[PDB]
Protein backbone atom coordinates (compact mmCIF):
# COMPACT_ATOMS: atom_id res chain seq x y z
CA UNK A 1 0.00 0.00 0.00
CA UNK A 2 1.55 3.31 -1.20
CA UNK A 3 0.27 6.95 -1.27
CA UNK A 4 -2.41 8.56 -3.46
CA UNK A 5 -1.80 11.51 -5.81
CA UNK A 6 -4.41 13.49 -7.76
CA UNK A 7 -3.69 15.46 -10.95
CA UNK A 8 -6.29 17.57 -12.77
CA UNK A 9 -5.49 16.76 -16.38
CA UNK A 10 -6.76 14.70 -19.28
CA UNK A 11 -6.28 11.15 -20.65
CA UNK A 12 -4.69 12.66 -23.74
CA UNK A 13 -2.02 14.13 -21.39
CA UNK A 14 -1.79 11.08 -19.07
CA UNK A 15 1.83 10.36 -19.97
CA UNK A 16 2.34 8.34 -16.70
CA UNK A 17 3.89 5.50 -18.71
CA UNK A 18 0.45 3.85 -18.57
CA UNK A 19 -3.19 4.92 -18.94
CA UNK A 20 -6.39 2.98 -18.25
CA UNK A 21 -9.53 3.95 -20.17
CA UNK A 22 -13.00 2.43 -20.44
CA UNK A 23 -13.66 0.20 -23.46
CA UNK A 24 -16.38 -2.28 -22.50
CA UNK A 25 -17.27 -5.14 -24.84
CA UNK A 26 -17.53 -2.41 -27.55
CA UNK A 27 -13.82 -1.46 -27.23
CA UNK A 28 -14.86 2.20 -26.93
CA UNK A 29 -14.42 4.53 -23.93
CA UNK A 30 -17.95 5.69 -23.15
CA UNK A 31 -18.56 9.44 -22.90
CA UNK A 32 -16.32 11.71 -24.95
CA UNK A 33 -12.64 11.08 -24.06
CA UNK A 34 -12.68 8.73 -27.09
CA UNK A 35 -12.30 11.91 -29.19
CA UNK A 36 -9.37 13.48 -27.30
CA UNK A 37 -7.51 10.19 -27.18
CA UNK A 38 -8.15 9.74 -30.92
CA UNK A 39 -7.05 13.32 -31.67
CA UNK A 40 -3.64 12.83 -30.01
CA UNK A 41 -3.29 9.01 -30.28
CA UNK A 42 -5.44 7.44 -33.05
CA UNK A 43 -3.22 4.35 -32.50
CA UNK A 44 -5.08 3.57 -29.24
CA UNK A 45 -8.36 3.59 -31.24
CA UNK A 46 -8.27 -0.22 -31.33
CA UNK A 47 -12.00 -0.33 -30.41
CA UNK A 48 -12.03 -4.09 -30.80
CA UNK A 49 -14.76 -6.20 -29.22
CA UNK A 50 -13.47 -7.20 -25.76
CA UNK A 51 -14.72 -9.90 -23.36
CA UNK A 52 -16.93 -9.09 -20.33
CA UNK A 53 -14.82 -8.55 -17.20
CA UNK A 54 -11.48 -8.75 -19.01
CA UNK A 55 -9.26 -5.72 -19.55
CA UNK A 56 -7.02 -5.82 -22.66
CA UNK A 57 -4.02 -3.56 -23.26
CA UNK A 58 -3.86 -1.80 -26.65
CA UNK A 59 -0.51 -1.23 -28.29
CA UNK A 60 -0.44 2.27 -29.73
CA UNK A 61 2.74 3.31 -31.54
CA UNK A 62 2.11 6.71 -29.92
CA UNK A 63 1.80 5.09 -26.45
CA UNK A 64 0.73 1.87 -24.72
CA UNK A 65 -2.82 2.28 -23.34
CA UNK A 66 -4.98 -0.14 -21.30
CA UNK A 67 -8.66 -0.75 -22.12
CA UNK A 68 -11.01 -1.99 -19.39
CA UNK A 69 -14.55 -3.35 -19.38
CA UNK A 70 -16.81 -1.32 -17.10
CA UNK A 71 -20.29 -2.78 -16.45
CA UNK A 72 -23.25 -0.46 -16.99
CA UNK A 73 -24.87 -0.60 -13.50
CA UNK A 74 -27.71 1.22 -15.32
CA UNK A 75 -28.57 -2.17 -16.91
CA UNK A 76 -26.66 -4.60 -14.67
CA UNK A 77 -27.62 -5.72 -11.14
CA UNK A 78 -25.41 -5.05 -8.09
CA UNK A 79 -24.33 -8.70 -8.12
CA UNK A 80 -22.99 -8.55 -11.67
CA UNK A 81 -21.51 -5.05 -11.34
CA UNK A 82 -19.75 -6.02 -8.10
CA UNK A 83 -18.08 -8.90 -9.91
CA UNK A 84 -17.40 -6.93 -13.08
CA UNK A 85 -15.99 -4.02 -11.05
CA UNK A 86 -13.63 -6.45 -9.29
CA UNK A 87 -12.87 -8.27 -12.59
CA UNK A 88 -11.83 -4.97 -14.14
CA UNK A 89 -9.78 -4.20 -11.03
CA UNK A 90 -8.34 -7.76 -11.07
CA UNK A 91 -7.26 -7.38 -14.68
CA UNK A 92 -5.74 -4.01 -13.78
CA UNK A 93 -4.17 -5.09 -10.48
CA UNK A 94 -2.66 -8.27 -11.90
CA UNK A 95 -1.39 -6.27 -14.91
CA UNK A 96 0.19 -3.71 -12.55
CA UNK A 97 2.18 -6.43 -10.78
CA UNK A 98 2.89 -8.38 -14.00
CA UNK A 99 4.34 -5.26 -15.58
CA UNK A 100 5.81 -4.17 -12.23
CA UNK A 101 4.61 -0.58 -12.40
CA UNK A 102 5.50 1.87 -9.61
CA UNK A 103 2.78 4.40 -10.45
CA UNK A 104 -0.15 4.42 -12.89
CA UNK A 105 -2.70 6.95 -14.19
CA UNK A 106 -6.07 5.36 -13.41
CA UNK A 107 -9.28 7.40 -13.92
CA UNK A 108 -12.49 6.71 -11.96
CA UNK A 109 -15.36 4.78 -13.54
CA UNK A 110 -19.03 4.06 -12.72
CA UNK A 111 -19.56 7.78 -12.14
CA UNK A 112 -22.54 8.79 -14.32
CA UNK A 113 -22.48 7.00 -17.66
CA UNK A 114 -22.02 3.38 -16.48
CA UNK A 115 -23.61 3.74 -13.00
CA UNK A 116 -26.72 5.40 -14.49
CA UNK A 117 -27.77 6.70 -11.07
CA UNK A 118 -26.31 5.83 -7.60
CA UNK A 119 -22.77 4.41 -7.49
CA UNK A 120 -20.08 7.12 -7.17
CA UNK A 121 -16.39 7.95 -7.29
CA UNK A 122 -16.10 7.57 -3.52
CA UNK A 123 -17.10 3.93 -4.03
CA UNK A 124 -15.02 3.18 -7.13
CA UNK A 125 -12.12 4.86 -5.32
CA UNK A 126 -12.69 2.66 -2.29
CA UNK A 127 -12.50 -0.46 -4.44
CA UNK A 128 -9.60 0.93 -6.49
CA UNK A 129 -7.64 1.50 -3.28
CA UNK A 130 -8.58 -2.01 -2.18
CA UNK A 131 -7.14 -3.48 -5.36
CA UNK A 132 -4.07 -1.22 -5.31
CA UNK A 133 -3.49 -1.72 -1.55
CA UNK A 134 -2.25 -5.13 -2.74
CA UNK A 135 0.75 -3.20 -4.19
CA UNK A 136 3.33 -0.79 -2.73
CA UNK A 137 3.42 1.14 -6.03
CA UNK A 138 1.38 4.40 -6.07
CA UNK A 139 -1.98 5.51 -7.54
CA UNK A 140 -2.41 8.63 -9.69
CA UNK A 141 -6.02 9.70 -10.28
CA UNK A 142 -7.14 12.46 -12.66
CA UNK A 143 -10.15 14.32 -13.72
CA UNK A 144 -10.51 17.71 -15.47
CA UNK A 145 -13.13 19.32 -13.20
CA UNK A 146 -11.32 20.50 -10.00
CA UNK A 147 -14.08 19.63 -7.50
CA UNK A 148 -12.79 16.08 -7.57
CA UNK A 149 -9.21 17.10 -6.69
CA UNK A 150 -10.66 18.95 -3.70
CA UNK A 151 -12.86 16.07 -2.52
CA UNK A 152 -10.28 13.39 -3.24
CA UNK A 153 -7.73 15.54 -1.36
CA UNK A 154 -10.09 15.86 1.61
CA UNK A 155 -10.62 12.11 1.79
CA UNK A 156 -6.93 11.44 1.11
CA UNK A 157 -6.28 13.69 4.13
CA UNK A 158 -8.87 11.95 6.32
CA UNK A 159 -7.27 8.66 5.13
CA UNK A 160 -4.06 9.27 7.15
Amino acid sequence: APSYHVVRGDIATATEGVIINAANSKGQPGGGVCGALYKKFPESFDLQPIEVGKARLVKGAAKHIIHAVGPNFNKVSEVEGDKQLAEAYESIAKIVNDNNYKSVAIPLLSTGIFSGNKDRLTQSLNHLLTALDTTDADVAIYCRDKKWEMTLKEAVARRE
